[PDB]
């Protein structure tokens, strides 16, 4: 005989990484206490790919170790002894963003052609953008090691790859880093290009 599938799962969003499963189960009181030996089980998935599961003798399931800004659908299902249930309808859960964990990716600087004293900055979005990227904020100064409230700073609106950046110095190193923004707020910089004016 097949069990009743479990009813009412739903997901609860914590963090960035966790998310609380819940259900019911119609074939137990409405107090929903336990007294057999029967066990669920929780999986879930990115629909991006196999599932994870975990299994409970609770009503509820903590899924912990989740990533940044992802949806996962949640399913849940009843097993005592050698009678289980099929899968329940799935709920949908989606963490919350993070502030990015990684730098912009593959930084450039050339110069653009025929204005010398402009560069074009080029950049690929961090692989660790835990969020929908916002924008990018560009730094740069003739002496790598001041202190970065000396740097001059370049805001880049919207998660564009490239920017350019005028009235620079001729003949003069310059070094330039970015960051990433996100709703939660901004990245780590990248590591200092160094290029020099023509």
């Amino acid at each position: 005989l097949p069990m009743m599938p479990p009813v009412g799962v739903q997901a609860s969003i914590l963090s960035h990484d966790t998310i609380r499963i819940t259900w019911a189960d119609n074939s137990l009181p409405k107090h929903q206490k336990i007294t057999d030996s029967r066990y669920y089980t929780v999986r879930w998935k990115t629909n991006i790919t196999k599932y994870k599961n975990a299994n409970a003798t609770t009503l509820s399931y903590l899924v912990t170790g989740l990533k940044p800004n992802t949806l996962y659908e949640f399913s849940v299902m009843v097993t005592k002894g050698r009678r289980s249930s099929t899968w329940s309808m799935t709920a949908h859960g989606t963490t919350f963003e993070l502030v990015p964990t990684s730098p912009p990716k593959d930084v450039t600087v050339v110069s653009k052609e025929g204005k010398p004293k402009t560069i074009i900055v080029n950049w690929q979005p961090p692989s660790e953008a835990n969020g929908k990227i916002t924008g990018y904020i560009i730094y740069y100064s003739t002496d790598v090691n001041a202190e970065i409230h000396d740097w001059v700073i370049e805001p880049v609106v919207g998660n564009r790859l490239t920017h350019q950046i005028q009235e620079l110095t001729l003949d003069t190193p310059y070094y330039f880093k970015i960051q990433a923004r996100n709703s939660k707020g901004m990245g780590p910089m990248s590591e200092a290009v160094q290029f020099r004016t023509p």
